């Protein structure tokens, strides 16, 4: 229901570290990474470019296990 996910607040380039300016929370479908894990995601790198407004999915973040 209102399970919110991490959404790209700006484009995140391939192989670049996640910052707090880059991740917002939003109720989207399909469900991606829980918004509650944003602190945890800071400094982890994405393995692909993530366009503005894309939901961060588990497979996009290098080293993410939940």
């Amino acid at each position: 229901a209102n399970q919110a996910s991490v959404v790209a607040n700006q484009l995140i380039p391939i192989n670049t570290a996640l910052t707090l300016v880059a991740m917002r929370s939003e109720v989207v479908t399909p469900v991606g990474i829980p918004a509650e894990d944003i602190p945890r995601l800071v400094s982890m790198q994405v393995n692909r470019a993530v366009p503005l407004g894309t939901t961060l999915m588990p497979d996009m973040v290098k080293g993410y296990a939940a």
